RNA sequence: GUUUGUAAUAAUCUAGAGAUUUUAAGGAACUAAGUACUAAUUUUAUAAAAAACUGAAUGAUUAAUAUAUCUUACA
């Protein structure tokens, strides 16, 4: 995965599911005022908390948070071994039930 | 200035080794001041690499974008 501006593409992503709008939030931080701080940044929609980041700088913390935040969507997995629709055609094989299929990927500005 | 000490020449005196006068003379490693007389004097000698990170405050300038499609315009 290689994100350009993944603050916008959550903003659109949770604006197409109908979450509320993605807040950033200091979950913790240490170091403010130093060569390498560490700012802990937690993007939440309402009271849900999408993705988190931890980065030396308030802007990286905020866009890997939000860059985590878009993987843990892409990322998402019915199962480690799931069944695949060739199985169906070796007889002698359960029925076969619908997989989930995604509308696709966010297109933002 | 300080220091050393009264040069030579000349005049006079002297058995003659010398004396007197011109003579506070003539010198001088030194000190101070003044003076560009001498030397600081040959056509871009050498070295020196040169503005970090995060937060905060506060400015300037700017596409600081994405998706679909393969033709579009001119002559
Ligand atoms: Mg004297
Ligand atoms: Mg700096």
């Amino acid at each position: 995965f290689e994100f350009k501006y993944p603050t916008r593409e959550l903003a659109a992503l949770c604006a197409r599911e109908d979450f509320e709008p993605p807040v950033a939030r200091l979950l913790s931080e240490t170091g403010r005022q130093s060569r390498t701080p560490v700012f802990v940044v937690g993007i939440y929609s309402g009271s849900d908390k999408l993705g988190e980041g931890a980065a030396s700088s308030l802007d990286h913390a905020r866009f890997k948070a939000a860059m985590n935040a878009l993987k843990a969507w892409y990322l998402y997995s019915p199962g480690e071994n799931p069944r695949v629709p060739s199985d169906m055609l070796e007889e002698g094989a359960k029925p076969w039930t619908p997989a989930y299929i995604d509308m696709g990927e966010v297109i933002s500005r």
